[PDB]
């Protein structure tokens, strides 16, 4: 195993350094905008040495942005395919290339059987080739490396099953910036070529000028370099035609044969295209071959890569026709003239990359080492991308949930082979689908229309139910005695319970359970732990009465904390964002211990007053001129005060103090320990006046952020032994932090109304001498450091924070995990900030055509971890990235997988048992199972499940924290005739395991295994 801190690594290129040397000036550089009059030897082709140009026909299909899936589907991906397939089939030479699976399957499923023949038979041809392979091109800034693997699954499991393809080159041309996850995760996918486009107009400018646009893109911590990917950046400013044949948009233009007129499209630089002819063949020749010499300048071979397309491009046949006759006609002229010394034609992109590295291999390269990422990005002046960080939060937050849920469904049923007739293939494979359709660049990303936004929302929610189903029917199956389970695969023996979405305040959907001496006077719960080692953690329940009391299944007495179940109003009478406490039902709060991805069965009982193993909470509400607070049969009543400073311990945990508004000021680790300076505060940024304006893509603040004004606002404090939290009711904003005795938990409920023109931020303010450095993970997968740039503007220091942030000095940490990927910064020592939500009325100019203003309430998670961090073992001070402490990845673990619950439905469980997986291994700390997926169906003689392994990297503090079971997934079904390591897709066997065990990974490293069954 590598040592993934100690070792930094030697590349030509590290990203963080060039940032630090860079100029980013922005100069006019003559016709190429952002570059420079480029200018080559005639001379350096010859005979001998040719330039060989491919020409690779492409056409960008969004999976949903201005219109919605279906709506581009049957408008215009449909007529695309149909006619790729007619006019690729009549024409021989010609080449197409296709990225969005999602779209091909719904293609491909509406085709008669010979037209799926002859589909099949241009793949086999080489003239139709799938790049990537993905359900869509995810944005790679919010999304979870876990659901960029999910969706490139989907779509290559798809083109396998049906176009018996592979794609082994990856082609991204749209996402904003781009991220070092998907070389790491196309690398291990069997991948040897990647494309990428959309990088800061500064970066091409530079790496352009040292030849430096292909390199070999390793991972930040990979001293060895076995993570490496070739990668391919295109130059200039974007994928269209005008801005892919060379450096001169006004020349490029005029060879983009869609807009001569009768397509509607035109060249903004006034000079149309015209047919080519033997009258004009020559000249326009010449200036095609002199653009295309001219990009050749700026890569290293002889072979250069020319895209020809745009979005949903090669529509018409007659749009087929202009471009292929038309470019036909210059390929006969300019292969056909010797003093050109260029051999050009129509090509894939495999075709390219294998074309590069046969020069390679000649000799005729070499490449450099990269490592990085390529965010934020700006396409020009100002205008930095750092917007889509956070539009449409509800969204993003409701990503992470899904994530989730289809992990655990996908687990719980995988333990059983299921009868067709209970469907539950079907109901994965929606909610799979719904899932990585949303990664697209326009889904999570929240650059689509409002419309469009709600179709992928309406798909989310029948994907959660799809998930609901299929784990209830599996925990059904899982914990009742086998001579007595009876399914009815239609039926609903337990509802899931989640008390965070879409959270309180949000919409009240949780069930209550209804108790009573009279009536029912118990209750089974059920809590699933989707993580490989035994999990404790409080759960909780809405329940009927405050007398209740709870069991595990050997009927021992289990500790529990009752609260009563308080929401906020926005008291439009004496205007005050005011609670109110249930009078109807209570929360009951306990500690589940959980398996190792397994199951745990509880029992709540009601009695007639207080139970000997339940406690409760003390309330004190704060505010001048306070009310009463009626809590209909809760024991103890509330009580009131003035605002005052207060503080407050859970257990032996840190001790948190907040100020006369409810919000944190200081964090005292121990009861020695100092009382840290740790407040959180929460500002607006506004909009610009005159010039560009923010919008769903685009952040431009008028200046830095003016602290909301909260005025007099009411606190609500509550004391209990198991739980305490503080909360309090800020205008946008309910900010509640609650403590169970560790890292405290932060949830916002935000509903910034309307308030046009706004963005709100929460930000933390400490004395941590953090500098100008801080730390943002990339896709839940990695951290990377950050250094801010005063030479940037303010929106150039936000970075995506899809999972985490944190900022250090010599002994001190504070690390902020999220539930969502929102935006965020350090902008100044000691600080990080973190945007909740923005509402922008004007539209930013990027083909969106509207503004945001389809806000809705969304509840934001979060876990605050404060550190001493004097005695770890951090990277060295050059090291580019920087990795959690056991705490706050636990933290981290506790917001995206948390234990589920689920309430049983009927009135007496059957043969109910009390637990499942009890013998499961509880693996090491820092590694996870990822996925586990039953990949056969039932009547497969040998049934197959994958895995997916991930193994983090912890930092060592000093504390042993050990004896831990090897974990060998191959063996956790019974009766394993074989055991396979595989691609993360599962879709290629790599390496026969000895024995059909499955050794665990290194630090950083993941690993796919599928093991068969007799
Ligand atoms: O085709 C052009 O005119 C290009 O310059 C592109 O603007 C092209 O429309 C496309 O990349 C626009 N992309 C499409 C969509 O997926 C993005 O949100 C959006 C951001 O601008
Ligand atoms: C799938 O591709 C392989 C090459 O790996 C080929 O040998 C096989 O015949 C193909 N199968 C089908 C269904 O054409
Ligand atoms: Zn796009």
């Amino acid at each position: 195993c590598q040592d993934v801190v100690q070792d930094v690594p030697n590349v030509d290129v590290q990203m963080l350094e060039l940032y630090d040397r860079m100029s980013f000036k922005d100069i006019d550089g003559g016709v190429w905008k952002q570059g420079w009059n480029i200018k080559y030897d005639p001379l350096k082709y010859n005979a001998h040495h040719k330039l060989k140009v491919f020409v690779v026909p492409h056409s960008h299909n969004d999976p949903g942005w201005i219109q919605t899936f279906e709506e581009y589907y049957q408008h215009d991906t449909k007529h695309i395919l149909s006619n790729a397939l007619r006019h690729l089939h009549d024409n021989p030479e010609m080449k197409f290339i296709w990225a969005e699976i999602s779209y091909f399957a719904r293609f491909y499923h509406d085709l008669g059987e010979n037209k799926k023949l002859q589909m099949k038979s241009i793949v086999k041809n080489g003239q139709l080739e799938f790049v990537t392979g993905g359900w869509v091109m995810p944005d790679e800034a919010n999304s979870h490396w876990r659901n960029v693997l999910l969706q490139l699954t989907e779509g290559q499991t798809w083109l396998k099953q049906f176009m018996n393809v592979t794609p082994t080159a990856s082609w991204a041309i749209d996402p904003f910036g781009h991220s070092p996850t998907m070389p790491y995760i196309l690398q291990k996918s069997g991948f040897k070529n990647m494309l990428i486009q959309r990088t800061h107009y500064s970066v091409k400018k530079e790496l352009a000028q040292q030849r430096q646009l292909e390199f070999l893109w390793r991972q930040i911590w990979d001293n060895k370099g076995d993570t490496a990917l070739f990668t391919h950046m295109m130059p200039f400013y974007s994928y269209d035609i005008p801005h892919t044949c060379g450096p001169d948009p006004k020349v490029c233009c005029q060879f983009d044969f869609k807009r001569m007129g009768s397509f509607g499209l035109s060249c903004p630089w006034k000079v149309p295209p015209r047919t080519i002819s033997d009258q004009n063949v020559a000249a326009r020749s010449d200036l095609l071959v002199d653009q295309w010499k001219k990009k050749a300048e700026l890569y290293r071979t002889n072979v250069l890569l020319i895209p020809l397309g745009d979005d949903f491009r090669f529509k018409q046949n007659t749009e087929w026709d202009v471009q292929r006759v038309n470019y036909e006609r210059l390929f006969e002229h300019i292969n056909s003239q010797a003093h050109f010394n260029v051999q050009a034609q129509f090509g894939t992109l495999q075709e390219y990359f294998d074309a590069v590295h046969q020069a390679e291999r000649a000799g005729q390269a070499e490449f450099p080492t990269l490592s990085g990422d390529f965010f934020t990005y700006a396409d020009r002046s100002d205008n930095y991308w750092s917007g889509y960080y956070t539009s449409r939060p509800y969204h993003k937050r409701m990503d992470r949930v899904l994530m989730h849920y289809v992990r655990a469904a996908e687990m719980l049923s995988a333990w059983h082979s299921w009868d067709g007739m209970a469907r539950i293939e079907e109901r994965l494979e929606q909610a799979r689908r719904e899932l990585s359709l949303f990664q697209h660049h326009d889904g999570i990303t929240g650059t689509a229309k409002t419309h469009v936004v709600v179709d992928y929302e309406q798909r989310m929610q029948e994907a959660l139910k799809a998930c609901q189903m299929v784990m209830q029917q599996s925990v059904y199956r899982l914990l009742t005695k086998p001579s007595i389970y009876s399914p009815d695969f239609s039926f609903s023996y337990f509802t899931l319970d989640d008390s965070r979405w879409p959270g309180s305040g949000v919409e009240d959907s949780r069930t209550t359970i209804i108790l009573g001496e009279d009536i029912l006077p118990s209750k089974h719960v059920v809590m699933h732990n989707t993580l490989p080692h035994w999990r404790e953690q409080l759960v909780d329940f809405y329940v009927s009465s405050p007398f209740v009391s709870v069991t595990d299944l050997a009927n021992n007495p289990v500790e529990a904390q009752v609260s009563p179940v308080w929401s906020w109003h926005h008291d439009t009478l004496t205007k005050t964002i005011h609670p109110q406490g249930s009078t109807t039902k209570y929360r009951i709060i306990f500690k589940a211990r959980v398996p190792p991805m397994g199951l745990a069965t509880y029992v709540l009982t009601i009695s007639d007053s207080k139970p000997e193993h339940t406690s409760y909470a003390s309330n004190l509400l704060l505010r001048k001129n306070p009310t009463s607070l009626p809590l209909g049969q809760y024991p103890e009543d509330v009580k009131f005060g003035d605002p005052r400073e207060i503080s407050l311990r859970v257990g032996n945990g840190p001790t948190l103090a907040f100020s006369e508004q409810g919000l944190l000021k200081s964090i005292q680790l121990t009861q020695d320990s100092p009382h840290v300076p740790v407040h959180f505060k929460f500002l607006k940024y506004g909009v610009r006046s005159h010039g560009d304006r923010s919008g769903a893509y685009l952040f431009l603040p008028n200046g830095p952020a003016s602290p909301v004004e909260l005025g007099q606002p009411v606190v609500l404090v509550t004391k209990g032994k198991l739980e305490s939290s503080v909360s309090v009711g800020l205008p946008s904003v309910v900010h509640q932090t609650i403590m169970r005795g560790g890292a405290p938990e932060i949830r916002n409920l935000v509903d910034i109304g309307s308030l046009d023109n706004t963005e709100i931020v929460m930000r933390l303010e400490t004395h941590i001498d953090s500098g100008d450095i801080f730390y943002t993970d990339l896709n839940g997968l990695q951290f990377i450091k950050r250094r801010r740039l005063d030479k940037l503007p303010l929106q150039a220091n936000y970075y995506p924070i899809p999972s985490g942030m944190f900022i250090e000095d010599a002994n001190t940490r504070l690390t902020l995990l999220t539930g969502q990927p929102l935006g965020g910064s350090s902008l100044a020592s000691g600080e990080l900030e973190i945007m909740q939500d923005r509402r922008l009325a004007s539209d930013d100019e990027r083909g969106l055509g509207q503004g945001v203003l389809d806000n809705k309430p969304v509840l934001h998670i979060y876990r605050l971890v404060l550190e001493k961090v004097n005695n770890c073992v951090r990277p060295s001070k050059l090291h580019p990235a920087g990795y959690l402490t056991s705490a706050a990845h636990k933290a981290s673990q506790s917001l995206l997988d948390p234990l589920d619950k689920f309430i049983f439905a009927e009135n007496e469980w059957i043969g109910a048992q009390g637990q499942f997986g009890g013998d499961h291994p509880s693996a090491r700390e820092d590694l996870d199972v990822s996925v586990m997926r039953r990949l056969t169906k039932s009547s497969a003689k040998t049934q197959r499940v994958g895995y997916v392994l991930h193994r983090t990297n912890l930092m060592q503090c000093g504390t042993p924290e050990e004896h831990t079971q090897k974990l060998d997934v191959c063996h956790l079904l019974p009766n394993v005739a074989r055991c396979e390591r595989t691609t993360l897709t599962f879709l290629q066997n790599l390496e026969h395991l000895d024995g059909m065990v499955a050794p665990e990974v290194c630090p950083m490293e993941t690993a796919a295994y599928v093991s068969s069954h007799s």
